This record gives structure tokens, C-alpha cells and sequence, in this order.
């Protein structure tokens, strides 16, 4: 589901450290953590950023943020956790492939970045 | 009633104000008070969920749309280089108030690790 690395491990062409996965997205562990739990939930539809998402794209969206809420209960982050969506160069996104990023297992600070 | 028992609450039933951004009926958008960067603002849903751990399977579509809202109100307010969402869950997360809610960010460059 498209042409960047989160393609290569959505079709199963590299490993990687899988959580969870359904019919439409993955979840995994962030190859570079920046706190001691750190993953990521995706969408198998390639949307290259959130800026392009459609209105019909509603729901896939809220399911990338409901799997990250079970997948986090299931790493054990009851004491709480930060979600984030990266958009473009201000943004900071790393992957032009929408990724929801999941961090916890530490005390996240304000700002956000 | 309507909106919950939190300062979201209030400004969801109008009795603070906020500088509003866009209403339907299903959230609201409105700019932060203490803004981490030269454009931040908040989408949240009328409906009063305390927390994303606690949101049912149900409120999927509704979470989608307050990232849907965040993009279009990103793009009207003019942040073509980008932007960062957020949602703070609980203490780690530095949860302060206890009324689901997305964070929008932009107008500078955000940095890595996100806090
Ligand atoms: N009356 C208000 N109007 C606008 N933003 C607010 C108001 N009260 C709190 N906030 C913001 O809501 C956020 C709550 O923190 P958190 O729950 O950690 O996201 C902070 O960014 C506050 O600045």
C-alpha cells in the first residue's frame, strides 16, 4: 500500500516489530522510540499526509486512533500516553504515509515539540 | 448537561466565550488560550468523553472527524508548511483537561521528540 517503507512493511517485504493488525492498518513499534513505549498505527490505504485525507477517509481515521487507545492498554500505558500526527515540514512528518504515533512509559512534556 | 461538567463544557454551551474557528453539530473548534506556537487551536466533541482510553468503539467516525476539522481548519487559518496534532491522555500524557480533545499546531518548525 504504497511507495514509501511503511509500503515495504505493510506487504510483509521487511520485518518489523508488529503490535496488532486488521483488514485496514498495522500497528508497530517506532524503529527509532522516543520513550520506553513508542509505536505507530497506519492505515493500509496509502493517504500520503492528513492534509489529503478525504471526508469519506472520516472513520478510517478514528479506527487509527481506537486501535492505538487498545494497543496501548495492551503495552501496559496505564498512567497515560501522547498521540500524535505529524503533517508536512513544519510538522516534522518523517514518512509521507499518515501515521498515528503513540508514545508513553514516560512523562511527556509541554510543549509538544 | 450537554458538553460535560469541564471548562470545555462551558464553552461548548456558550457560557464562556472562545474565538471560534467552526461549529457543526458534532464539535467545535476554537483557538487555545495558552498557544505553544504562532497557530494552535482545539477540536473537540460536543459529546462529553472524558479521555481517549475510555472512548467506545462506537465513537470512531466522531474522533475521525475532529481530525477532518483540524486539517480544513489547518488549511483556512493558512498553514500550507504543516502543522502537528496532538492528544494528551492522562498524567503521563499531561491531561489537564479531562474532555477529549485534538491539539493543532503550526506556524513554526515542530520538534522531535514530540514533549
Ligand atoms: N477557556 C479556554 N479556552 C481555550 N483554551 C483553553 C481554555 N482552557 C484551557 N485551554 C487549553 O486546553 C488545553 C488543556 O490541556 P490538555 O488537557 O493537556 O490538552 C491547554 O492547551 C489549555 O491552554
Amino acid at each position: 500500500g504504497g511507495d514509501t517503507i511503511f509500503g515495504k512493511i505493510i506487504r510483509k517485504e521487511i520485518p518489523a516489530k508488529i503490535i496488532f493488525e486488521d483488514d485496514r492498518c498495522l500497528a508497530f513499534h517506532d524503529i527509532s522510540p522516543q520513550a520506553p513505549t513508542h509505536f505507530l498505527v497506519i492505515p493500509k490505504k496509502h493517504i500520503s499526509q492528513i492534509s489529503v485525507a478525504e471526508d469519506d477517509d472520516e472513520s478510517l481515521l478514528g479506527h487509527l486512533m481506537i486501535v492505538g487507545k487498545k494497543c496501548a492498554a495492551d503495552l501496559g500505558l496505564n498512567k497515560g500516553y501522547r498521540m500524535v500526527v505529524n503533517e508536512g515540514s513544519d510538522g516534522g512528518q518523517s514518512v509521507y504515509h499518515v501515521h498515528l504515533h503513540v508514545l508513553g512509559g514516560r512523562q511527556m512534556h509541554w510543549p509538544p515539540g
